[PDB]
């Protein structure tokens, strides 16, 4: 298989000297496998907030919607625990209606501030989406502020195109960044 | 089947004092008519930025994608005049690819501010789309400060709920205000 190579271009929203401190979490933890029909991006945003505050926000598996847009309603059995395996069926809001994407919990690191899933099953177009979200505090002079990482990989549908997929799936993180800085901010 | 009422609720993001001097604008430029398979909604955007910058990017109906998410690029005839009347071929950024609504301009008044559009053709589940936009200067403790109002109506499609549609129209139209944000306080 090939690689990505995320740690060889800042991202914008990143200086210099704050992405030279995080290459080694991106290759520890962005880092996916790439097939011929897939594509990865790797995304940062800047949060004047607390790393504990952050990490204890992205961390709900089960509450997604309290820092994405888009999703009516998320759901867990009655027997969910906060474990790598459990799952979550998403109603995503798209004007079909109520649309669902099952998601599976991949890592739950809470020494490192790293979670990450991949959608199992769908009504879609994002087959076998994987994404991984790290939290990084900085002593960065009133607060700790924390940049978050967030990357993905993804299948490119037949007749899609490579940017037009990556495009599609950068907008909706970026916005879901947006929101989760205005989560943090309290 | 009737008209919209917007101006009897105070749309979030607007104090009663400032909304009041907005319900002749809304009753002139925001309400329309009502089938028992539509819905609409009326949204408001606080800008720190003059009136006249706000509606010097909003004014551009060849270019939305420079103050709304989601669209990839847009395309107008070689005769386009930015008059009531003219279209535009917007290509839409969703997983699909470069899809294509095409929008109708309906309203251009450079005297109070007010541009709108209609989708009059297009591969989607946004039936006929029609849509104002309107801005509003205040002058605030000595600056000007800009409300702008974006309405739409919408046809709500079969197998969905007006709550649904409306949320998602909502969730978009709200999305595009904050780009719109950054772009005027640039
Ligand atoms: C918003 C949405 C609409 C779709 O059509 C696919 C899917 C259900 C995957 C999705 O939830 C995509 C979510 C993305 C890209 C990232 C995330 O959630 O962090
Ligand atoms: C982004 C997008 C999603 C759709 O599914 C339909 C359509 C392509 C029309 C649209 O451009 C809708 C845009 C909206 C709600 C408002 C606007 O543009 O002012």
């Amino acid at each position: 298989p090939t690689y990505t190579t995320h740690h060889l271009a800042i991202p914008s929203g990143v200086t210099q000297d704050e992405f030279d401190e995080l290459k080694q979490s991106v290759v520890e933890f962005h880092t996916y496998q790439l097939s011929q029909n897939q594509c990865s991006s790797l995304l940062a945003q800047r949060i004047r907030a607390p790393n504990d505050v952050v990490w204890s926000i992205v961390r709900r598996f089960d509450q997604p919607q309290t820092y994405k847009h888009f999703i009516k309603s998320c759901s867990v059995s009655d027997n969910f625990t906060m474990a790598v395996g459990s799952t979550r069926d998403v109603n995503v809001i798209s004007g079909l209606p109520a649309a669902t994407s099952t998601e599976r919990l991949d890592i739950l690191d809470d020494d490192r501030q790293v979670t990450g899933f991949s959608i199992i099953g769908g009504e879609h177009r994002l087959r076998n989406y994987r994404s991984v979200t790290s939290v990084h505090g900085f002593n960065r002079d009133g607060a700790i502020c924390t940049v978050v990482l967030e990357s993905y990989v993804v299948d490119v549908p037949e007749g899609n195109t490579e940017e037009d997929t990556r495009l599609f799936a950068d907008t909706v993180v970026k916005l879901n960044l947006q929101k989760l800085v205005s989560v943090a901010e309290s």
